[PDB]
């Protein structure tokens, strides 16, 4: 387990911030405040990671989605993380992302951006 | 919203079978077994959708998570679907997913497949 | 094969893909878009695998067009990577990467992903 | 950014990219990989906007790699899609899709996506 190591506070490379809880059998639950886009204060996530990852000092796979919908604003669109939580001193969680809208069928072509994220304990 | 036309059972290209609870406060809850990799019998799943959608007649905005560990097999790995719900007579769910193992950081590079997967109602 | 990737292609949205494969390797062509930002024919650039797999294997392709023609210039890129798969219903599966030129706050939006099937007739 | 964007670049992995912008908007030149199934130079083909906005944007261009040379075949290709951006910190941002030849049965594991930055200065 990196129960211990995933759970907590992360912030990416734009200033986002990333507070999830690793429960002992796979779960991701916390919230996300980007620091861009249509966006405005905490959404809820939730997630799944790998429990019982290999000690190869291989990563440990995980994922988590945000419907960027909240009291606040809704940008009908939805992002899943989709990566690995690398241990040790400076402790990294590297990933991509797909941001998909609600398109008509006409517009669902241009429905999906595409990105990375990483995300480390100290923010930049 | 959606919650009645996303909750059920749904069935990709391949022939992975999706069962899904869509909550009235925007969480997906269910099991996903895919036909294919390295994997057998439900995973759990967990994720999000827009539960107040556009009524432009825009799909609905959802993605979901399954770390492909059960009580059978563990891959190390796991994937996220992005995608949007169409309703109607035939509908569907269009994603797109990134698929993550662990990797050492010498194989990082090598660590994430994309995919597209499309969902009916019916195989 | 080259002959069999050398043609007129459609995808799913109705544009279409015109290319000669190279004996070295090359594809050169035209693509025309149904969708976007987008009018009348755009040079188009890649690279095929001449010698595939025999094994039943499909054959890996790319190609890049930069939206920049005599009418039109939409500050963007897409490239398809896929693989050409023959026979009676012979396909190429592509997935796509359509990066927009933008400032350094906004680049984090700058790529849409896609996938796109070609064939031989629309 | 003719000029600019002709050059010798290399990512965050140490591969060489060795490129020259046309005045037609055409990218054309060699690559090397530190990483996979790979030995020495391979064709690079592309495009580039060659008259890119005056707003602080960056310039798109994609390219393309098939892994196959005198020495080794891959039987798989990779594009890179992204922006130069000018001036300081002169850079590349890129994804790309490396996708192999598969079988119909193996195609959901075709394709691998990733992200190079690249920098005329070799780290």
């Amino acid at each position: 387990r990196d129960e211990a190591g995933i759970t907590g506070t992360w912030y990416n490379q734009l200033g986002s911030t990333f507070i999830v809880t690793a429960g002992a059998d796979g779960a991701l639950t916390g919230t996300y405040e980007s620091a861009v886009g249509n966006a405005e204060s905490r959404y809820v996530l939730t997630g799944r990671y790998d429990s019982a990852p290999a000690t190869d000092g291989s990563g440990t796979a995980l994922g988590w989605t945000v419907a960027w919908k909240n009291n606040y604003r809704n940008a009908h669109s939805a992002t899943t993380w989709s990566g690995q939580y690398v241990g040790g001193a400076e402790a990294r969680i590297n990933t991509q992302w797909l941001l998909t809208a609600g398109t008509t069928e006409a517009n669902a072509w241009a429905s999906t951006l595409v990105g990375h994220d990483t995300f480390t304990k100290v923010k930049p």
